[PDB]
């Protein structure tokens, strides 16, 4: 859906920005600094699930640019493992949110955050 | 979820960018320049439905900035009518996509596009 590489870059950066907001806005809830409303969190994690599937299709071959490292494309299998693993961490978060289980939510939230960082360490420029 | 107005601005601009891509990428399909795969379009419109609900919460009071016109906030009811009308145009598009009905898809796609423009004409700076 991208006329030029720059359009793929803009798309993925926007998708990742929205992910970061839908993830990060739960930090006060996880920490107990804001109240836990199970329905609110269930709905928010549903949005995050949808968003978390979006960036990867905008790293199609030849879409070097932005702060993407070239290693994304020199080993397509390893990058795919990282995004699939990330999305399965999001599945655990969804399951916790759907269950209304704050303890499971906290644990899953930490694992999701670790998975964001694991990808950045390998694939995002400083 | 926004520490400063700038964070709301960045969020809504990213959400609108993603909407524009999920909407605009169907133009060749509507025009018959690309093939119509009912399942592909159903899935894409589901994504668009989710995204189309997101920008509005990031025009909270005091989040003037970007290319948002101040009229968004001086008549909250009228802005809300426009975004709700837009989302109901998206509902028609969803219904068409879910039905696998290309004629209804075309018609709904045109009405959605008109609704984007109607809001821009009133509420987006040149
Ligand atoms: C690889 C499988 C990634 C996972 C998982 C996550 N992110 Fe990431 N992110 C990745 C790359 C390669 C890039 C650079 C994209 C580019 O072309 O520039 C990024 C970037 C971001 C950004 C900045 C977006 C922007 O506005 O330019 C943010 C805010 C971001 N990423 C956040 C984020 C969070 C919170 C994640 C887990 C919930 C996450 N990313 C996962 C690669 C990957
Ligand atoms: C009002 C109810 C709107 C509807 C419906 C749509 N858009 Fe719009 N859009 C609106 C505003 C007020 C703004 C400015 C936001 C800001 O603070 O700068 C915009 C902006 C866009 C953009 C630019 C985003 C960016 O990268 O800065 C795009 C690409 C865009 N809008 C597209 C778009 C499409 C395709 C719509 C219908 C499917 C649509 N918008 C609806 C207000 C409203």
């Amino acid at each position: 859906q991208f006329a030029k590489p720059e359009d793929a870059v803009k798309y993925r950066q926007s998708a990742l920005t929205l992910m970061a907001s839908h993830f990060g806005r739960m930090t006060p809830v996880v920490k107990g600094q804001a109240p836990y409303d199970a329905a609110q969190i269930k709905a928010n994690v549903e949005v995050l699930k949808t968003l978390s599937a979006l960036p990867w299709a905008a790293f199609g071959p030849g879409t070097e640019g932005g702060d993407a490292r070239p290693e994304i494309w020199s080993d397509a299998a390893s990058f795919k493992q990282k995004q699939q693993a990330f999305q399965d961490n999001i599945v655990k978060l969804s399951a916790a949110a759907d269950a209304g289980d704050l303890d499971k939510l906290r644990a899953a939230f930490g694992d999701v955050g670790a998975s964001c960082k694991a990808c950045h360490d390998a694939y995002r420029k400083k």
